[PDB]
């Protein structure tokens, strides 16, 4: 008897099923499979099956345990193939970060194998997606963005990826009010500008008078160069005169404007 076609080495990822196939030139043969110098049993995880010339070996939920050559001994006749086992692992580490508050934070890591489940934990915890936490995957590259940053938001992150896991810590760095609101002291018509000047660019505010939101009309402009930031108000008359606020993150700054 002849061997007709002899078994193909696989490469597979854990947790696959893969198979072995030896096929032979007469049907009544009997095969026996080898692994580490052990034959072969049907088991939960072994399957034997033979269909007139052709014989395999099936393989279940395999693990790197399962990785190695099999033998196929068909009489005096052996002939071997090699399992190889990819297992899920991180490829590329997650650097530290440091973001002004109010700013979008985002940690990025790479995984060994394209679908991958996103798993990313604070503190240990898994984070469930939010409008705060965004899970990106994007091929191998899975991201983590977390918007509109908070103190609370300073943590450990962690990615878990099989049985690995890398971890980075973010540190979000407080907005201070460098120059402060001035009271302003006008006369009717009068056009002013109370100006601010913060520590970092780029960052979410609000002006506010009397405590109310204010959007910029023709009546009251804002204006933002580099770290500083101005409420214009134009052709000033008394329902002008009010308190006026600057509100970014947990920074705050109130002065009054008073009119004559």
């Amino acid at each position: 008897v002849k061997i007709i076609k002899k078994p193909k080495d696989v490469t597979a990822l854990e947790n696959a099923t893969v198979a072995f196939e030896v096929s032979v030139s007469h049907d009544t043969v009997p095969v026996k499979w080898f692994h580490k110098s052990v034959e072969i049993k049907p088991s939960d995880k072994h399957r034997l099956v033979s269909e007139r010339k052709v014989h395999k070996l099936m393989l279940q939920n395999i693990s790197p345990s399962d990785a190695g050559e099999y033998t196929a001994v068909v009489g005096q006749l052996e002939c071997k193939a090699k399992l190889f086992v990819e297992t899920l692992h991180i490829t590329k580490t997650m650097k530290n970060i440091e973001v002004p508050e109010t700013k979008t934070a985002s940690f990025e890591c790479e995984v060994s194998h394209f679908n991958v489940p996103s798993m990313w934990l604070k503190n240990g915890v898994e984070i469930e997606m939010s409008e705060k936490f965004k899970i990106v995957v994007q091929g191998k590259l899975h991201q983590l963005i977390i918007m509109n940053t908070s103190t609370e938001d300073s943590a450990e992150y962690t990615f878990v990826c099989g049985n690995d896991q890398v971890s980075a810590t973010l540190t979000v760095t407080p907005i201070m009010i460098t120059s402060m609101l001035k009271d302003i002291n006008a006369e009717e018509k009068d056009t002013i500008t109370f100006e601010v000047t913060v520590n970092y660019e780029g960052i979410s505010y609000k002006w506010l008078k009397n405590g109310v939101e204010i959007k910029s009309t023709d009546k009251c402009q804002m204006r933002t160069k580099k770290l500083t930031h101005s409420l214009n108000i134009r052709n000033v008359h008394f329902g002008d005169a009010a308190d006026y606020t600057f509100v970014a993150g947990k920074a705050t700054s109130t002065a009054t404007l008073y009119v004559v």
